[PDB]
């Protein structure tokens, strides 16, 4: 039958109660058969999180230290999870190892990879699944890369020959064979790279939301859920950026066409949203998928005498910003004028002395400078290209009394930016929302 | 005091010398004024200022020139001639030779065009004579103070006089040609000096219109257009002619030669110019650009991604209208003729240094800007626009607004550009 596998991040196994829901979601569906685990998430704001404790012992071990205060609470958290499940297991065996392996000169990739797992450990009893560790199965190579035809390999042979098997997340082995620990991903593309591995019908992605949302909930009135989204689609979205799986997560599945499904530990019946392939994505006939955007924005604009003419005038301008660590979001030009929209975090106090340096190279007539802009994204592949779709946009923020201060409508096909006053961002998206939405 | 400048085409040949003539003394506020050299009479005619440079070349290969100077004299003694005005102009046109074979600059030779023509304007309309050199200065660029202070004591101290204007002295008194705004920056020099009240600029055109006639039949005329508005129309005409006027109250008057009647349009400051809010104030496009798209996984967190394919751009001689940019994409706009020949060349030099999933070519892009400062912080200017064009049918490729407050920017299909235009003029008229 369909191959469907899961992965649980922090939030869902942060106890022990967590847990019994991670167990509900596995036997409720026979074809959940592979697992992959993150380290227990913080229960409260204060409270520690083991991962980062875990790193800490190794900076006892760096410095000639023991770490025992550190360790009982890692133990601790350990030993009342597999207690309150009352799991037929000895816990202490693994940490009592992990504890001394450390102590015993363990990289800090194997120090801080063992929350995960630990988790591993405990959920292949708890769950009654075959036990691989990460180690076995994926695998890096001499520069530090990912190497994909080995990894899948070994998982075709390894994960694939068990009918239900957990594989811890957040690492792998090096080129020479020690252990080595993502550096973006977290446990998200292990889970990635293991349904590409054993070519899989489906990637779970169990997180405490139900999907992703059309808009921001504090923003909009109970805004619909995502029901299909493209990858493409996704990205467009995420970085303007609401919370959603990043790009870094996903190129294993993306390559080959496996879905996933961002899914609620917490409310399993809900519906995902279902991240989709570009060309395995449809298309729905002019419509809204997303509107995300984010505030404080100041546009740096400057009018120059015949800037049109002249060549690497804006090439001296970035340069510029290059020297400093400040991307810019868009260069707008006019006919013998230039923008610069840049986010204020960004601009942080660096502002002042980059005026000047393009005054020097570029000699423009006017240098002004407006701050207090928000950017709306507004994204759908079914606005690609329809007719008057921007200008949906604009009758929507007509109808709002709002003011438009950007537009960009050319830098991707699915996709229409419109720059307002941070005042007015949330009139706006409000009313982009209601336009698509009856 | 009114300054007036007079364009080559207002000077072209005795006929227009004689419209000069006929404007200059139905207003006797009209007191002083900048000519150009001659222009063309037809299209297949020479052009002097091109010629004076051509003589300059034969002395730097060390051959006569006598050919080329025979035509130039011809030329202006006709003008006296048909003018019927007793003067020796034979008398400046054999110095010119002179000079010009003594090894004398190019700038030299170019500035003869308007000093020959000044001192016979002086004589036409019976006014003093005053050589640009004696009151144009440079330094070691434009020595502002020096210059006006001589522009009080030569110039304002006479009833009609004649300044010819392409042209001052440098720092050590050689002749120096303005690298930028032709007579139309020394009419404004001029003009700031002799603090003047109105700077008619003499044209071969009756102003601006709101847009281009070939397209839209009988277009409103631009009565008065901002500083910022007309560089944001530069589509359609200067900015480094304009500068000294800028500070000043004196307000521009663009106007016709060949009908004093009109009155033409009226360039003002952007403080006197008054606001219609709701209101276009001109719509100019161009029509030959292509859009090259590039792709990349996570193009905004590479190391200066678009840096390096600007500078890639930068090394050759190609200059772009407008760069969109955004999460895993950026394109390239690019006048089509700009990049001619340069393209694939192009192509590879990024394609190297950078990772482009895909690199695309669309082709067949015409640029429409609308511009006005009545759309400043007004609502729905956009949305009355695009109304517009969803109406009509025009597939719109690219929008591009934030650069300025008061100009909008769409891209269509080359085939729709004139269909675009009319549209737009018609949803504000
Ligand atoms: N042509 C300029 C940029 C002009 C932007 C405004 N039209 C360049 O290549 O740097
Ligand atoms: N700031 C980026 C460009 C981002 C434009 C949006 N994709 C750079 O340095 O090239
Ligand atoms: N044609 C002159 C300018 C002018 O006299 O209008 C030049 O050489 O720039």
């Amino acid at each position: 039958l369909k191959i469907v596998v899961t992965k649980f991040g922090g939030s869902s196994l942060a106890d022990s109660n967590q847990f019994k829901k991670v167990k509900g979601i596995i036997d409720s569906d026979a074809n959940r058969k592979y697992i992959i685990p993150s380290a227990p998430g913080k229960r409260t704001n204060k409270d520690y999180k083991i991962t980062d404790l875990l790193y800490l012992c190794n900076a006892h071990v760096k410095n000639g230290i023991p770490f025992d205060d550190v360790f009982k609470l890692i133990s601790q958290r350990y030993t009342e999870i597999v207690s309150e499940l009352n799991i037929d297991m000895d816990i202490a065996y693994y940490l009592e190892k992990v504890k001394k392996n450390i102590e015993n000169g363990a990289s800090s990739d194997y120090a801080a990879s063992r929350g995960e797992y630990l988790n591993g450990v405990i959920l292949a009893k708890y769950l009654n699944a075959e036990f691989i560790d990460a180690a076995e199965v994926i695998f890096f190579d001499k520069s530090g890369c990912f190497d994909e035809k080995k990894s899948y390999e070994k998982i075709k042979e390894k994960v694939l020959s068990c009918n239900k098997a957990v594989i811890p997340g957040f690492y792998g082995s090096s080129f020479n064979g020690d252990v080595k620990t993502f550096s973006r991903g977290g446990s998200d593309v292990t889970g990635s790279i293991i349904s590409a591995g054993v070519n899989a019908d489906l990637y779970e992605n169990w997180t405490d939301v139900s999907g992703f949302l059309m808009a921001d909930p504090r923003i909009v009135e109970n805004p619909k859920t995502i029901s299909k989204i493209s990858y493409k689609e996704l990205r467009e979205l995420s970085y303007m950026g609401a919370t959603v799986l990043h790009e870094e997560a996903i190129f294993p599945v993306k390559d080959s066409g496996i879905p996933i499904n961002i899914k609620n530990t917490n409310k399993p019946s809900d519906p995902g949203t279902l991240i989709l392939s570009d060309t395995h994505k449809e298309i729905n006939l002019g419509t809204i998928t997303g509107i995300a955007g984010k505030k404080n924005f100041t546009v740096i604009a400057i009018e120059k005498a015949l800037l049109n003419s002249e060549v690497g005038f804006c090439r001296k301008i970035l340069s510029i910003l290059e020297m400093y660590g400040v991307s810019f979001e868009h260069m707008p030009s006019g006919v013998d004028s230039v923008s610069l929209v840049i986010e204020d975090c960004k601009l942080d106090g660096k502002c002042d002395k980059i005026i000047e340096e393009i005054k020097k190279q570029c000699n423009p007539d006017s240098i002004e400078i407006h701050p207090n802009m928000a950017l709306v994204a507004t994204v759908g592949t079914g606005m690609a290209k329809t007719k008057g779709i921007a200008n949906k946009i604009f009758t929507a923020l007509s109808k709002e009394n709002v003011n438009i201060r950007m537009i960009d409508q050319g830098s991707s096909e699915i996709n229409v930016i419109v720059g307002v006053e941070t005042v007015d961002f949330e009139k706006a998206v409000k009313s982009i929302y209601n336009a698509f939405n009856e």
